[PDB]
């Protein structure tokens, strides 16, 4: 073990030789060249490549504990419906006559009203906790590390993130759990020898283990009594607050509804009958003694908001954070699958960071309005945690470059993509911080793009189509593809989408330096900035390419070839 010396802070840049500049002449009027290269630009003709494909789960597993699928009945029916669910045995000898696993379950595989199928491919192993005997009403369980185990031992060892439901919960906010960071180790489940919060933490950090829990409902409810108000999140969902290091594989789910709706009915059973508020707000929580969990105020930042309904049967539907939190886990196992190189709290991040806003205007419905949905803020709130989940836009990969955490800094997003994988990257990227590049495989940015922190490509390769807003570094091992419509440096506040172009905001101080391999397409991309090519670098033109440098060329010396 020897000591460094920290490097002294010189610009060794400031000494680089120019190369002489095209564009020197248009310079005199920076604003006028500005407003060409940006027309330019625009009118290019290049496609934007998307990815098409979707597994649509059929590659990877999903957990879920609730209260019963040992009857060999529904086992028969939901073996028909879902392909390939596996049932685990009872670790004990408790009973559950409850149907709220199979509804929690229903949600999970984004099944069909008709009950003939589930849109979502993935296998299911369903483990059953419940202890609430013959009575059919009663909900209560029993969760153990026996039965988690059981559950783990389904996952493929290949699958990097593996998801587990868990739409169940205590009676008690986190804040107001008796139990201290200091002694929450100490307590385990009945019949367990191993502590669930070290179990947790084995998981989160040693086997991809991501934990989606039910915010909760309301404290204190019965049968007869819809309880008061239940301002945080339940203990379990809330329990990075006393094990900080659960919160990379942690996500709590409050239950909102999608579109308000009014109370106009009770069903035999006790299930709600309600309809559609007319012009009700989109992406808000219930009224009264409806309402259901709030994040609170610690939770917030691991917690993300879902739909609160069950699948409708003949016009009823419970309405629960159960049935928000099988969303949330479907969406996970969804991003998963098709970014399986992201690590599960890659997958909470890009949850999070492309949902939509709450409590919305009726007028901003429909598909045509289904971008100006979007939220873009850099914290989430008590009432929603980071915003309505939206499963498709989360399947473009991340919308935004920052932390999104409460006990740690997600700040850099390292994408570390494997040799012969290509992910795109298709929102608008927001937020303060950025993104590294590694592994050999190829990360493509398809958007407009506002994140202030800067991209470095480490390895691999990594592909801009349109606007990067900030300074893009690619160091010795890297590769960067820069596409006609590219443009390095624009100023955009971090904390906003780009959401019209305007040349007057392309930056001159933006650069791009590169110690690997640069290659350009068409004549129209812009550097913002200047292009700083060091030794050992590669520049490539693609027939007869050309890129717009706004600021100076500058080499390291002789031996780099560029021009």
């Amino acid at each position: 073990s020897i000591p460094s010396t920290p490097s002294t802070p010189s610009v060794p840049e400031d000494n680089f030789p120019t190369v002489a500049n095209p564009l020197d002449s248009q310079k005199g009027n920076i604003s006028a060249l500005k407003e060409k290269l940006n027309r330019n630009r625009e009118n290019s003709t290049a496609t934007i490549p998307t990815e098409t494909i979707s597994y649509n789960g059929s590659t990877v597993k999903i957990g879920i504990l609730d209260s019963d699928f040992t009857d060999p009945v529904r086992k028969a029916q939901l073996s028909a419906r879902y392909p390939g669910i596996e049932f685990i045995p009872r670790v004990n000898s408790d009973t559950s006559t409850s149907s709220h696993g199979v509804q929690v379950l229903e949600v999970m595989m984004d099944t069909l009203e008709d009950r003939t199928k589930g849109k979502a491919k993935f296998k299911a192993i369903a483990a059953s906790i419940g202890n609430g005997g013959a009575s059919e009403t009663n909900k209560s369980v029993n969760p153990n590390v026996k039965t988690y185990e059981k559950v783990f031992e389904r996952f493929n060892f290949n699958q990097k993130v593996k998801v587990v439901n868990q739409s169940f919960g205590a009676d008690i906010t986190i804040e107001e759990a008796p139990y201290t960071k200091n002694n929450i180790r100490n307590y385990v489940w009945a019949g367990d020898s191993k502590p669930f919060a070290t179990y947790f933490e084995e998981k989160v950090n040693n086997d991809g283990g991501l934990f989606v829990w039910a915010a909760g409902n309301r404290k204190g409810a019965t049968e007869t009594n819809p309880g008061q108000d239940m301002d945080s999140v339940g203990m379990e969902a809330g329990l990075p607050y006393l094990v900080n290091d659960l919160e990379k594989g942690w996500i709590a789910v409050v239950g909102i509804q999608p579109k308000e709706t009014v109370r106009v009915g009770t069903a035999p059973d006790g299930t709600p009958i309600v309809n559609i508020k007319p012009n009700g707000k989109l992406n808000i929580h219930r009224t009264g003694t409806d309402r259901l969990a709030y994040a609170g105020d610690n939770a917030k930042y691991w917690s993300i908001s879902a739909d609160d309904s069950a699948i409708p049967t003949a016009g009823r539907a419970g309405i629960g954070s159960s049935y928000a939190a099988p969303r949330v886990s479907r969406a996970a196992a969804l991003v998963a699958e098709k970014f399986d190189w992201m690590t599960a709290d890659q997958v909470r991040q890009t949850l999070f960071t492309t949902t939509d806003d709450t409590e919305l205007d009726a007028s901003l419905a429909g598909n045509a309005n289904a971008e100006k949905r979007r939220r873009v803020k850099t914290s989430p709130d008590y009432k929603y945690g980071w915003g309505m989940l939206n499963q498709e836009r989360a399947l473009k990969g991340p919308g935004a470059f920052m932390d999104v955490t409460k006990y740690g800094n997600t700040n850099i997003f390292n994408a570390e993509i494997p040799a012969g994988k290509t992910s795109y990257f298709e929102n608008k990227i927001f937020g303060f911080g950025g993104l590294v590049k590694s592994g050999e495989g190829t990360l493509h940015l398809t958007n407009d793009n506002s994140y202030a922190g800067g991209s470095v490509v480490n390895r691999g390769t990594l592909e801009i189509h349109k606007i990067h807003s900030s300074k893009v570094t690619v160091n010795q091992a890297g590769r960067l593809v820069l596409h006609p419509k590219a443009l390095i440096g624009y100023n955009e506040a971090f904390f906003n989408v780009i959401t019209t172009v305007d040349p007057t905001r392309i930056t001159t101080g933006t650069n791009l330096r590169n110690k690997g391999i640069v290659e350009v397409n068409g004549t129209t991309a812009i550097i913002g900035g200047d292009y700083i090519a060091y030794k050992g670098s590669t520049t490539t033109f693609n027939n007869g390419a050309k890129l717009n440098v706004l600021g100076n060329i500058k080499v390291e010396d002789g031996t780099v070839k560029v021009l």
